[PDB]
């Protein structure tokens, strides 16, 4: 799994937080659960 404050860019794994969204702030590049 991955953390709210973990980059999910090409992961395999959900977010442990499920109140988290692996979401992208630009373009391609940054990309974390928010």
């Amino acid at each position: 799994c991955v953390r709210l404050h973990e980059s999910c860019l090409g992961q395999q794994v959900p977010c442990c937080d499920p109140a988290a969204t692996c979401y992208c702030r630009f373009f391609n590049a940054f990309c974390y659960c928010r």
